[PDB]
C-alpha cells in the first residue's frame, strides 16, 4: 500500500538523521573508548557486572538495519554506553571521566536532534 510506503520512507529519513547524530556523538570520543564492545576475552568478569553492554559499533549495526523506530530508542542505547561505563569504572579513571565528557558534549547534539525530529515529523 502507499500508506506502508510512506511509513517506510519516514523510517528511512529518521535513519538518515540518526546516522548524522551517531557520527556527531562519535566525534566527541576521539580516543575511541566507546567505539567497540568490551571484549569478554579481556574483562572476563564484565557480564557479571553489566547486563546490557552497548558501544557505538553495535548502535551502527542496529541503525543500518533501520532498527531505531524513534529517537527515544537511540538515546536509550547511547545512555547505556555512558551509564555502563560509569558503573564498571571508578570516578578516578580515564574511562569514567571520558563517559562524563561524552554525556555532556552529547547532550548538545541530542537536544537539537529532538527539535529536528519533532519539527520534520
Ligand atoms: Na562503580
Amino acid at each position: 500500500s502507499m500508506e506502508q510506503v510512506a511509513m517506510e520512507l519516514r523510517l528511512t529519513e529518521l535513519t538518515r538523521l540518526l546516522r548524522s547524530v551517531l557520527d556527531q556523538l562519535q566525534d566527541k570520543d576521539p580516543a575511541r573508548i566507546f567505539a567497540q564492545p568490551v571484549s569478554l576475552k579481556e574483562v572476563p568478569d564484565y557480564l557479571d557486572h553489566i547486563k546490557h553492554p552497548m558501544d557505538f559499533a553495535t548502535m551502527r549495526k542496529r541503525l543500518e538495519a533501520q532498527g531505531y523506530k524513534n529517537l527515544h530508542e537511540f538515546e536509550e542505547d547511547f545512555d547505556l554506553i555512558i551509564d555502563n561505563c560509569m558503573k564498571y569504572n571508578a570516578r578516578d579513571t580515564v574511562f569514567y571521566r571520558a563517559a562524563v565528557r561524552l554525556r555532556d558534549q552529547g547532550g548538545v547534539v541530542l537536544r537539537q536532534a529532538r527539535r529536528e525530529v519533532d519539527s520534520i515529523g
